[PDB]
């Protein structure tokens, strides 16, 4: 089964998921000098006030904070998007060291981690149908650098001990994802894919320019999670990031001058 190891990592995924070599794969390097400002791009509308988190899950590749997506409670609109995209979950990708961990890179710079807030286009009814459509998902990507702690992340950090191993979940209600955003909503946007198998080419990527700061202690706690299940030899959940893929026939657009 696929993962991030020597023998099942990103360079192997194409054998089971041939779209791994497709025309709109993610992540990509964001060449900031080649991205074109698009004055027609609109401000992102992030409406998370009524978000309903439910549960946090170690799935053996990351941890997901899941939300009730049965109503328009936490929605992303505007920007490059047409219509309404409902938040279903967020998760992160991180490194074994502070110098790597992000999936997208910025002028080849790797951040310590990257947060993905995953939304599906409500015109397709459910996430499973949305992933079959070129405009099915909108993923909001937020870079993490190591410095001052992010107070809004701490509630996530402190539950990780209870979901150390693959398959473990914990009740995780009343989490406000607004506490994970940076001050600015300036962004780059491009058409891409899921960055994990099945790598479906269904994502409008919206990657925020301003990283959030998290503390070394916060990210160290990410690195104490396990890829393995309970009762298996410990494999630290680190370096669960896919590297940058060829941009091919795509333009990255910037919301800001
Ligand atoms: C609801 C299920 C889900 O969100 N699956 C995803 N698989 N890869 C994602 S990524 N790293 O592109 O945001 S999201
Ligand atoms: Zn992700």
């Amino acid at each position: 089964h696929w993962g991030y190891g020597k023998h099942n990592g990103p360079e192997h995924w194409h054998k089971d998921f041939p779209i791994a070599k497709g025309e709109r794969q993610s992540p990509v390097d964001i060449d900031t000098h080649t991205a074109k400002y698009d004055p027609s791009l609109k401000p992102l509308s992030v409406s998370y006030d009524q978000a309903t988190s439910l549960r946090i899950l170690n799935n053996g590749h990351a941890f997901n904070v899941e939300f009730d997506d049965s109503q328009d409670k936490a929605v992303l609109k505007g920007g490059p998007l047409d219509g309404t995209y409902r938040l279903i979950q967020f998760h992160f990708h991180w490194g074994s060291l502070d110098g790597q961990g992000s999936e997208h890179t910025v002028d080849k710079k790797k951040y310590a981690a990257e947060l993905h807030l995953v939304h599906w286009n409500t015109k397709y009814g459910d996430f499973g149908k949305a992933v079959q459509q070129p405009d099915g998902l909108a993923v909001l990507g937020i870079f993490l650098k190591v410095g001052s702690a992010k107070p809004g992340l701490q509630k996530v950090v402190d539950v990780l001990d209870s979901i150390k191993t693959k398959g473990k979940s914990a009740d995780f209600t009343n989490f406000d994802p607004r506490g994970l955003l940076p001050e600015s909503l300036d962004y780059w946007t491009y058409p891409g894919s899921l960055t994990t198998p099945p790598l479906l080419e269904c994502v409008t990527w919206i990657v925020l320019k301003e990283p959030i700061s998290v503390s070394s202690e916060q990210v160290l706690k990410f690195r104490k999670l396990n890829f393995n299940g309970e009762g298996e030899p410990e494999e630290l959940m680190v370096d669960n990031w896919r590297p940058a893929q060829p941009l091919k026939n795509r333009q990255i657009k910037a919301s800001f001058k």
